[PDB]
């Protein structure tokens, strides 16, 4: 039951993910997961970054569900559940702009 957990904010805009997102207080991968607005069947993982190149920014990945029953941003690491992925992504950036740390406020 991903509606369940706390990081998965269901269907929100792109521009209130970021609106949300680009907080101050908000620290590199703090993150939330929510419907993608375009397409069916996919999640989007919306994740807040900061350098003093590019300040605070939001970053969107989007997060594939096989019918085959694997959920992955990359079919090369596929996890069973939404919530294995999310735990592995706070572990290991890999290709993210930074590893998942702090669920979003509201
Ligand atoms: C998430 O589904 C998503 C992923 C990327 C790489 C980009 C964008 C748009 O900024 C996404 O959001 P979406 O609402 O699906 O367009």
């Amino acid at each position: 039951s991903i509606q369940a957990e706390e990081w998965y904010f269901g269907k929100i805009t792109r521009r209130e993910s970021e609106r949300l997102l680009l907080n101050a207080e908000n620290p590199r991968g703090t993150f939330l997961v929510r419907e993608s607005e375009t397409t069916k069947g996919a999640y989007c993982l919306s994740v807040s970054d900061f350098d003093n190149a590019k300040g605070l920014n939001v970053k969107h990945y989007k997060i594939r569900k096989l019918d085959s029953g694997g959920f992955y941003i990359t079919s090369r690491t596929q996890f069973n559940s939404l919530q294995q992925l999310v735990a592995y992504y706070s572990k290991h950036a890999d290709g993210l702009c930074h590893r998942l740390t702090t669920v979003c406020p509201t």
